[PDB]
């Protein structure tokens, strides 16, 4: 019931109580651990609402007070009558900040309380969604000085009227499958890029074509908009020592902004809720550039470094991987665009864990996602035991709209 | 029930039915995952089921399930248990058990080799001295002048838990650690407390940076005894770098033979508390963990300091740079000396091929992702992108408490 986590490099031991207030299910049983799997009515709604409003009034040192009871009463009357309810602004802000606080896969949660929340619940059309999103992008980007933000569109109703951003991130490069069999641009986005062109996007057919936004309002068929080019901050990738690096022609965008997730607050579901912070360097330099199914650039870089590529044991992949990452960080830093390296980010997360064990009694963390994809064991998180569990308010992953939607 | 795993790089999907034969618990629940937690006397009553399950597994493997030999063996074990409260494995059963414990070891990336394992039956051993001799033979056989061969030595099983055989060392070969009055450590920090016990037991410590520890061996629940492994049996590799000639001047070496001695082998309910086993190294264990953990030899700074990296900001990735070079050195060194080593690219690709083969032929392969993914270069190895299911099959190896915490000293 009270569980220990031990750090194997420091011997520091933390006691978790927070897990007892664990809402959802992990995917694991007593018989089988699924820790590495990517995807492991009016009745239900009121306990859900009450549970949230209880943590809310608790957080503002007002538990069991008249204002608390009053609100619980009000929301109950609204549900019985309308079959749903509306969050107060303060509740909405608190809930978004907490969905981030509870994101067990996020290493950057030291920043959780600095989240600017944009209430787009009055939005009604795709063009409105677009105006809201351009504003989110410009705000968050801040000429390179990135600020965290989320924009929250209208909540689910009968489920026939959802708002969705069809893009998985607000900003991403196009992918096209080519005559000669290989892939131009980002292979991750081949499918999406095609749905855009079939919806009428005129693709430049390049390698770093910023995709158009595909926006669904009120369960309507989605529409295409180009983000204003001057809003998309991009970074040319060079190396502080390899003059030839620039010649690969690599760029990446400054703003990471996940736009396919579902925000659940007090039982209510915000299906379109694009959010953003800033990059950890390894995301671009390890995953985006080096994943085999991504830009897959290790071979080309290794070659330019003239390494021994004939045997795996010369560790040429490993050498090239590091230089690529040095270059990502160098470039962002030189262009004064916010970026964190895996060392400083994981250091921050350990500090954040300790604060959360101290102040909150725990911190849900998913070790498989928290430990960076290169240099694991030289980051502190590697040696930190973590417990993973599902708390609410939360972000949840949801089916691609094109699977669900009918035209 | 069927369970599917996906590989996110290749989109291959696999179906696990084997988890249905899972016995022990994981530590996880529907409410909590403990997947990153390191550690998440019997009676007759609980023992015959365990014996039965095992012998059923053994008799299936040889295509004799249900045969008279199978039934006679069931009755004979049954009878042995009712009459003595335990039973004795046949050689063939011991071999098969010890092989399947390795096969079922979900934290082992090396398991493609599980079927080629040399089993040494040491169930006739009675004394510590006898234990030493068995262990020297194991080491010489496994080492094989650098052409390493996997092997296990199996000492007598637990009886009443008062007469346990134990190897007090966590591995047969490891370097001493000595904690200094100034708060620094000479040698391996991991081995400090164990070095202390050894010295209290009368070991004459050389007090150098790479002193091979003496075996401390417990037979039949007796107080443990010190033995020096014959140094001509301890193969060691001096560490040098192919391009950097100052690398050798750091003074580093390592032993070639990784040999885990502190684990508990369970077969058909029987508990073998001393079953030292050995394979060969994956380079990252030495290069990443042994040399670069802050709590171990911690050499990252000296290497980067000598490489003249920019060490004033983490974002220069100086630690990452030095880490690669150290790892290049260890593989280069082992290879130049003709000591068996595998790099993590090669070992994880072999593991993926083993894992798929097992799904086809066995119906699954329990694997622990947190352990199988190498401690550097995670995502450029195929295991990173591989969904895995972790569960516990027997026979199995288990962690067991260090013996100096439990031992009743007889004086
Ligand atoms: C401010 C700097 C931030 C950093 C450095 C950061 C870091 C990261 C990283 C490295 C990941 C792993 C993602 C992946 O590998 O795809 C991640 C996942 C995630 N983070 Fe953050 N984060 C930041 C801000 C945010 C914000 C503002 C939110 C939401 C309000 C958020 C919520 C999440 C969620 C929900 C995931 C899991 C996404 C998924 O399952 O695909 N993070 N974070
Ligand atoms: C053939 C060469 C082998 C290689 C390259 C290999 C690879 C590895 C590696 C890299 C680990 C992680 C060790 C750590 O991080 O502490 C490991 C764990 C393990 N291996 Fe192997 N292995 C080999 C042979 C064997 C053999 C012969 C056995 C037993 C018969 C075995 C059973 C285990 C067990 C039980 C673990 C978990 C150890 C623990 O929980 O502390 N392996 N393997
Ligand atoms: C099937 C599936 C499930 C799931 N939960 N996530 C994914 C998305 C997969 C999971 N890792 C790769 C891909 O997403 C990349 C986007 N996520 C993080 C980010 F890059 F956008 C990001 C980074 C950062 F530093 C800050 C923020 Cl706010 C966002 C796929
Ligand atoms: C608390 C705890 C639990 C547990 N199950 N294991 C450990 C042992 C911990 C786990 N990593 C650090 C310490 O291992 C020392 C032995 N390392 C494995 C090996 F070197 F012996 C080895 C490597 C190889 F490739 C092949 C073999 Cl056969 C053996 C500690
Ligand atoms: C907390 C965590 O489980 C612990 O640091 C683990 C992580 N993964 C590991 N993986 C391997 N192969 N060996 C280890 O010692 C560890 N340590
Ligand atoms: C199968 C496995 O879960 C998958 O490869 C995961 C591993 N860890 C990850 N970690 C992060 N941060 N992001 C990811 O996309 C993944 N992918
Ligand atoms: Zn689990």
């Amino acid at each position: 019931r009270f569980l220990k986590v031990k750090n194997w490099e420091t011997d520091v031991v933390l006691t978790d109580t927070l897990h007892l207030k664990s809402t959802l299910e992990t995917g694991c049983t007593e018989h089988i651990c699924m820790g590495s799997i990517m995807l492991p009515t009016k009745d239900q709604l009121f306990p859900l609402a009450k549970e949230f409003l209880d943590q809310y009034y608790s957080s503002i040192k007002r538990f069991g007070s008249k204002a608390h009871m009053d609100r619980l009463e009000e929301v109950n009357k609204e549900i019985e009558s309308t079959s749903t309810y509306q969050l107060k602004d303060t509740e909405l802000i608190y809930g978004a900040k907490h969905a981030w606080r509870n994101a067990s896969r996020c290493v950057g949660r030291i920043q959780w309380s600095k989240l600017q929340v944009f209430d787009a619940r009055d939005c009604t059309t795709a063009h409105g969604m677009f105006n809201y999103i351009c504003n989110h992008v410009k705000y968050a980007t801040n000429k390179g000085n990135l600020r965290s933000a989320i924009t929250i569109f209208p909540q689910r109703t009968d489920g026939k009227h959802d708002f969705r951003v069809w893009n998985s991130q607000l900003i991403r490069y196009a992918g096209y499958k080519q005559p000669d069999g290989s892939t131009l641009g980002d292979p991750a986005n081949v499918q999406f890029t095609e749905i855009c062109i079939q919806q009428g996007w005129k693709a430049p057919r390049g390698r770093f074509d910023v995709l158009p936004l595909l926006l669904q309002a009120n369960g309507n068929d989605p529409e295409l908009f180009q983000i204003p080019p001057e809003l998309v901050l991009e970074v040319p990738i060079r190396h502080p020592k390899f003059d030839w690096f620039k010649d690969l022609g690599l760029k990446w965008y400054g703003l990471p902004a996940v736009s396919n997730m579902l925000l659940e607050i007090g039982g209510l579901e915000f299906s379109a809720c694009p959010f953003s912070g800033w990059y950890m360097g390894t995301e671009i330099g390890v995953r985006d550039y080096c994943d085999n199914s991504r830009y897959n650039i290790l071979e080309e870089v290794a070659k330019k470094m003239d390494l021994d590529m004939r045997k795996t044991s010369s560790l040429w992949k490993d050498q090239a991987l590091v230089e690529i990452n040095i270059a990502v960080l160098y470039s962002f830093q030189s262009d004064k665009v916010t970026i964190v390296d895996h060392h400083s980010a994981t250091e921050s997360f350990i500090k954040h864990m300790e604060n959360e064990y101290r102040c909150r009694g725990g911190c849900p963390a998913d070790w498989v996602w928290i430990v960076p994809p290169m240099s694991g064991s030289i980051t502190p998180v590697f040696h930190q035991e973590m417990l993973n569990y599902r708390l609410t308010p939360s972000f949840e992953y949801q089916p691609d709209p094109w699977n669900t939607h009918v035209w």
